[PDB]
């Protein structure tokens, strides 16, 4: 489909077997999703934007879905006020910007 | 154009005759610049990221050409961490999401 910007680009995910809604962010290189007790490995990581950085875990190779579009990659699972679907994910589902 | 994802969509801006290197945000509700000398009044303002909040100056109905696309709107001036293109400007130079 074609999404407008008039209002925030938010679409259904699904992830860890669950649905929530996410920004289709082209400023993140990589995805950033609310605090959720997925299981596995994890590594550390804090990441920056306006405002500083905050604490994430980094999840790898993971599974989500995005308006019926698969992807699998890398997920950072922190504080975060918006889950944010990152450059990683969309180049997966075929996303761009046309102007 | 159409911009793929695989890089940061990054493109050259024009904004009170100076150029700039700025990045099309589609998770940014509005358009924050790094630091810089602008012509005019502004007022103070307040914007959130993902790791707090951050004290601007907003700029209101400031000329800004994007990719050689013309825009007028608003633009904040703070410690970004990075020249982003919010949404305020993306809709003004026709800028959608396609997948
Ligand atoms: C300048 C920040 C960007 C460029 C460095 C990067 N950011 C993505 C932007 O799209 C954020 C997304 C966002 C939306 C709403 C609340 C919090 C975040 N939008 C945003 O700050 O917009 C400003 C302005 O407009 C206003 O509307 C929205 C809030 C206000 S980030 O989230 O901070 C982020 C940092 C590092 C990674 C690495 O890839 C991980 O390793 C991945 C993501």
């Amino acid at each position: 489909p074609q999404i407008t910007l008039w209002k925030r680009p938010l679409v259904t995910i699904k992830i860890g077997g669950q649905l929530k809604e996410a920004l289709l962010d082209t400023g993140a290189d990589d995805t950033v999703l609310e605090e959720m007790n997925l299981p596995g490995r994890w590594k550390p990581k804090m990441i920056g934007g306006i405002g500083g950085f905050i604490k994430v875990r980094q999840y790898d190779q993971i599974l989500i879905e995005i308006c019926g579009h698969k992807a699998i990659g890398t997920v950072l699972v922190g504080p975060t006020p918006v889950n944010i679907i990152g450059r990683n994910l969309l180049t997966q589902i075929g996303c761009t910007l046309n102007f």
